């Protein structure tokens, strides 16, 4: 318990290359004396914000920033404090994926963008744009053997074709998020999820196919496409396969639209080596030499510092990569995301497994959604109106600014706010929005 004194501790999942983090670690320990430990755990998302409210965990923790915003929220994560001249190293909308209530809660490390990876001895010349190669990629799979294998189980790999007509997680109106404002449910989200079913109906994917399963199919040319990240890439290296990497097919014309991750490192609230963390983030991991390290062993896509991304652009696959990123949003870190992730999970699962029709799946979807807002909403009122009985106005008043941040009629709320608050704890209030 309460890990541990004077050493890091450090959490990546294991698609990623753990062992060259390592490398660093034991860099960062022959400069230094400080011992680091990098592991690998499973559902290390999920364990993280239980091993954390313990006051446990690791000192560090890596994880897309999508995440993170929810941790911050939970008060899991410390605020990082680079100094400008830091800043200036990194692209600024990397810095902006990292930012929470306008405080800075990770440090990015890398753009992750799905692709399309296909085999050129099998097929040259990939399935463009799809829009009339999906009655081809129908078809092509049809000269049998297998034209595309990716997973079906994470809804992050099936996301990049519900979106391309017009789902979305939660819409922009000029910025601020419309919690609310749901897209799983719409015309785009149904028809790009009715295409995958069709697939899986006319036999050209597998309902049950996985991350390994179409890892491995892919890697032994037993199937000429696959969708998937950077991290892939080494293993394909190995295999032997020639391979190319592309912009995901279109679907009714429109572009396939990824969800993008930046790969990020939070340093754990509790950890009573901060400073230590630091050091090793900004000094060890955060250099052309440190990146290089991770990136041999698991290429890591298009990373936030220039001086290293400047001769990764050269490869034509990071080129890919940052093509798909275009065409695709940037990922909100919104406490939400955690449930839009898992409602869609299970719409996608069900819908594929026959349990469900693509609309039924789709409407339970954004209905676990809009639940869970309003959860979220119920629970920030009282937390708000505790925290201000107890005395702690500052973050008795931040609950109340996410419960704002939630609301139906957010002006009926501000009216009864300053009409329930004591003035000064009101104007401190206008502060937080
Ligand atoms: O499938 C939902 C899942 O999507 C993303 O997770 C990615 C992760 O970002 C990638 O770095 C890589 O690890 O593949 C994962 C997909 O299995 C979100 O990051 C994650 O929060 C979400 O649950």
């Amino acid at each position: 318990m309460k890990i541990e004194e004077g050493k890091l501790v450090i959490w990546i999942n294991g698609d990623k290359g753990y062992n060259g983090l390592a490398e660093v670690g034991k860099k960062f320990e022959k400069d230094t004396g400080i011992k680091v430990t990098v592991e690998h755990p499973d559902k290390l998302e999920e364990k993280f914000p239980q091993v954390a409210a313990t006051g446990d965990g690791p000192d560090i923790i890596f994880w897309a920033h999508d995440r993170f915003g929810g941790y911050a929220q939970s008060g899991l994560l410390a605020e990082i404090t680079p100094d400008k001249a830091f800043q200036d190293k990194l692209y600024p909308f990397t810095w902006d994926a990292v930012r929470y209530n306008g405080k800075l809660i990770a440090y990015p490390i890398a753009v992750e963008a799905l692709s399309l990876i296909y085999n050129k001895d099998l097929l040259p010349n990939p399935p463009k744009t799809w829009e009339e190669i999906p009655a081809l990629d129908k078809e092509l799979k049809a000269k049998g053997k297998s034209a595309l294998m990716f997973n079906l189980q994470e809804p992050y790999f099936t996301w990049p074709l519900i979106a391309a007509d017009g789902g979305y997680a939660f819409k922009y109106e000029n910025g601020k998020y419309d919690i609310k404002d749901v897209g799983v449910d719409n015309a785009g989200a149904k028809a790009g999820l009715t295409f995958l079913v069709d697939l899986i109906k006319n036999k050209h994917m597998n309902a049950d196919t996985d991350y390994s399963i179409a890892e491995a199919a892919f890697n032994k040319g037993e199937t000429a496409m696959t969708i998937n990240g950077p991290w892939a890439w080494s293993n394909i290296d190995t295999s032997k396969v020639n391979y190319g990497v592309t912009v995901l097919p279109t679907f009714k014309g429109q572009p396939s639209k990824p969800f993008v991750g930046v790969l990020s490192a939070g340093i754990n609230a509790a950890s009573p080596n901060k400073e230590l963390a630091k050091e090793f983030l900004e000094n060890y991991l955060l250099t052309d030499e440190g990146l290089e390290a991770v990136n041999k062993d698991k290429p890591l896509g298009a990373v936030a510092l220039k001086s290293y991304e400047e001769e990764l652009v050269k490869d034509p696959r990071i080129a890919a990569t940052m093509e798909n990123a275009q065409k695709g949003e940037i990922m909100p870190n919104i406490p939400q995301m955690s449930a839009f992730w898992y409602a869609v999970r299970t719409a996608v699962i069900n819908a594929a497994s026959g349990r469900q029709t693509v609309d039924e799946a789709l409407k339970d979807a954004q209905t676990r959604i809009k639940e869970a807002v309003q959860k979220f909403f119920l629970e920030e009122i009282q937390l708000g109106e505790e925290l201000l009985a107890q005395g702690d106005y500052e973050k008795g008043v931040d609950h109340l600014t996410n419960a704002i941040a939630v609301c139906g009629q957010p002006q009926q709320l501000l009216q009864v706010l300053q009409q329930t608050l004591p003035p000064p704890v009101f104007q401190m209030l206008l502060t937080k929005l």
